[PDB]
């Protein structure tokens, strides 16, 4: 307890909070999805609801420490309000995301942060044909809402979505699920934005 | 990091917050809409639900800085709670607006602020005839709830709503969409209020 | 800006907040309704939903100032959390009221305050007969929940509800709408409570 | 204004907040219900929705004052966040309670507090037979969730629920409504807990 | 009052908050469920809704005190925001948990804490066959979301879920209900996580 209280005090009480990334000190966030369930499709509004968790990983110099000065602590859990977190947003959602897990992240001595929020998302998707053998494909882009590619870049560790926790008695079975980095240009804005495109192909079980 | 922390400290910790516009120092807010989806119509209550994002832009002297005094920083991202934002309100909503994007704005060295909230809005609209070839037209006014034209004026850069992110497999297709400045007089109040009228004509796809 | 920051500082930072009205210093609140839409009726639960805005007006000595000492400022906008507001409550609601406008009031140099919240209210009302020529009548009382007539009195400027913003394509048309001061006694309590009774007569369009 | 600001400052800024009742300084809370409407029944989930207000009354020494030292003020209104309030909970609810009135209480010079929250409650109730002449009976217990009878006791002033504000055009009419003190033992916990059992008998209006 | 205000001040104002368990100072949380109602099943989405309360118990050195230094106070009630509480999470929920009881815990002089939140949970469950004599079985794992078995361990006092407060007029009857410790490995993570698996077998009332 004593060593950890001291470490947290030194990282969070002694400085102002990290103000986020800049063009001079950009940040790369690693994203990965673990898909748990396609809960419902609404064919009258073209909305689909997913439950998943989203692994987020980044690294800051201001969160480094030497374990020997703090009783060999290599990592700790902390409330996500104590730290900056990236503003990763689904681009075609139709409702506010519902949070299904505690807002707690893990910080490691090299300055890396891992944050794995579980979410339920409603997004735009036409499920016509879901009851056929071929199924339907739907897609949703995840990226920073406010930072361009000059401040936040994204990457994945793999292009395969993790399906090993997928609910075996779901109404829908997954035929494939990929997660892929893309670059986008928008009408509002001259600079490239980065996203990860989650593409899921599914049908009725 | 260091230069930005210093800049934010100088703009926000050294003064009281901007108390909003006055008759002596009025403010012009530029509005523009990007329509993403007409999600649903309810013909039994005459309510329609849109998903869009609303570009808001204004300029304050108290947010100016010289880039050379702060490591050539020309702009930064900041929480919308750190700054004043205009109280832009839909005049015929039937539910509280749901916020679909992070509450983060971008401030530029000339004192200009850009804020682009994504929203889902339920508003008053009769969808009878939506299943015909001619479609239906619906309209909603956006403006300040509490400031008259003597404190807040509005403008648009174009009268065409941006449709380039419109969901291609929506239940509804858009025939036209305009955004137009207007002046209104109300029973309660002797002074002109300004709004932007969003007029959307649509039908079943 | 400078004059207004100074005025707000002198009214709000230099004293404790107004603790509300007393028997020695009672307060009169003026109420008026502007009815926008009867959104739905539920004949299986006897609930009706209205959208309206409610004009509230009162006057305090502690909010007076001389305009000449503050750059000729005659009024200003301020967050409703910065000031006391009356606890006006619908007496037959079935859900929490939903707030559809920003919580911002206007204070004038004579000490008068105006606050105009837009609301959606579900309340108790039997809509049987709404589809006939004669229509139905429904009523809801608005008053302080906790202050009797010895601390808060109410009045209206007119007994006619403002119908000039009523949605022209509503499912329901308004035949009449009145707002009238009344005195009530309740089982819990020996002292008179004051309310304004909103009586609306309507039918299917 | 001046006298009241001064009184509130003396009661709330000069001390730490009341930490709640103890075995040495127990508290009696008086409860009473005023039933406004049975809004709906759901026979597919066995849930019923009531709208009521709940009168709560208790007394603390730390809220006493002499009226003569404060301009003859005998009582005042204050936000319920400024004071401790009892944690009265429905024991068979199926949704969070919805609050329909402002969170404001009235404190009197003898140290007594009155707080009357209006609420909408969904609770467990089988409405099968509601459309008959005999109706259905449903019941819900209200009590402290965390304090036993050694710290919080409950009482009623009357066993009759107040029906004088009952909505006359409700879908349901009330045949009877009682509010009655009871003592319960729970498996988790060695002390008796006190509740008030609200029993309502109703049917479809005819 | 005076002794308790003093005790609370000494435990909460004089130090920083407990930063949670570590590999060097791990923590064991005891869990137990009391099932009140299966409120609904949705066979079109495979979601089931339960109402229960979850008894949580743990022990910290930093919450110890000697009763003789504080007027023989052996325990007290305190807001759950004043203390650390474990981040126990259902692993197959489809909605945020709804809280049905006040967020108040009880701390005892030996440093032990008891916290008993009542909750409504929607979780993944196929109710096909619920209308038969054999019924359906459904399961949900409860565990820390962020702490592995090296920081938080779990146990139960019994493997039988408490059914003595189960609503007698529910749409569903319970045939059996167990609560059992398990060890899991996940794709994200090399270290063991501990959970308690709540297994409930039920059918439509007949
Ligand atoms: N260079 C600048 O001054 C500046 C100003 C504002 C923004 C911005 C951009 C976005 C949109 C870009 C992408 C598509 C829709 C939103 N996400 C959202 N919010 C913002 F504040 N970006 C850059
Ligand atoms: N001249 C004054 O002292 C004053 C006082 C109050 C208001 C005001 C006006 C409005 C309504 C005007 C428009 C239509 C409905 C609302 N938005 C809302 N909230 C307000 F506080 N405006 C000016
Ligand atoms: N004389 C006193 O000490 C005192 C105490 C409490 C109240 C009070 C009254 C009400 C009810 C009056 C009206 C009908 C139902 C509620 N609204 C609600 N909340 C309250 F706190 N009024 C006066
Ligand atoms: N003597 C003690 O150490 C102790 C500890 C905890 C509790 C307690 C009891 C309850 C339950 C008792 C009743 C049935 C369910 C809940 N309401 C809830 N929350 C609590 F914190 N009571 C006593
Ligand atoms: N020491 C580390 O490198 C590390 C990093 C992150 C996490 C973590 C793990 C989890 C998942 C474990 C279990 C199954 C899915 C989630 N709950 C959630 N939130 C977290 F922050 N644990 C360990
Ligand atoms: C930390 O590491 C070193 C061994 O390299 C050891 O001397 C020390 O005692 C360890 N643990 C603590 C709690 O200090
Ligand atoms: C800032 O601008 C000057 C002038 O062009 C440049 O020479 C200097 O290297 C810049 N400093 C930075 C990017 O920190
Ligand atoms: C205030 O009023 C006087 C008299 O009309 C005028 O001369 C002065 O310019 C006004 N404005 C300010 C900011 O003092
Ligand atoms: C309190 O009431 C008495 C009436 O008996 C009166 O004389 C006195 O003025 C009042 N006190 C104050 C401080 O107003
Ligand atoms: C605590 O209990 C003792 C008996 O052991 C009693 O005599 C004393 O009055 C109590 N109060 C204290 C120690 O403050």
């Amino acid at each position: 307890q004593a060593n950890l209280m001291r470490l947290k005090s030194d990282l969070f009480n002694r400085s102002p909070m990290y103000p986020g990334p800049t063009k001079d000190d950009p940040l790369t966030v690693t994203l990965g999805f673990t898909l748990q369930d396609i809960v419902k499709v609404d064919s009258s509004t073209n909305e689909v609801d997913l439950v998943y968790y989203e692994q987020q990983r980044w690294k800051l110099n201001s969160l480094m420490w030497d374990p020997n000065e703090y009783g060999n602590i290599t990592d700790f859990r902390t409330s996500a309000a104590d730290i900056w977190t990236p503003d990763i947003t689904a681009y075609s959602s139709t409702r506010p995301v519902q949070v299904l897990s505690p807002q707690i992240a893990v910080v490691t001595h090299d300055g890396s942060v891992m944050f794995i929020p579980a979410q339920r998302l409603s997004f735009m998707c036409d499920p016509t044909g879901v009851d056929s053998e071929e199924g339907v494909t739907c897609a949703v882009k995840f990226g920073s809402w406010v930072y361009s590619g000059f401040e936040i870049d994204l990457k994945t560790d793999t292009d395969q979505v993790d399906l090993s926790s997928y609910y075996a008695s779901s109404k829908y079975e997954i035929l494939s699920a990929t997660q892929t980095r893309q670059v986008q240009h928008y009408s509002c804005c001259p600079e490239p934005y980065i996203d990860v495109n989650l593409v899921v192909k599914f049908r009725e079980r």
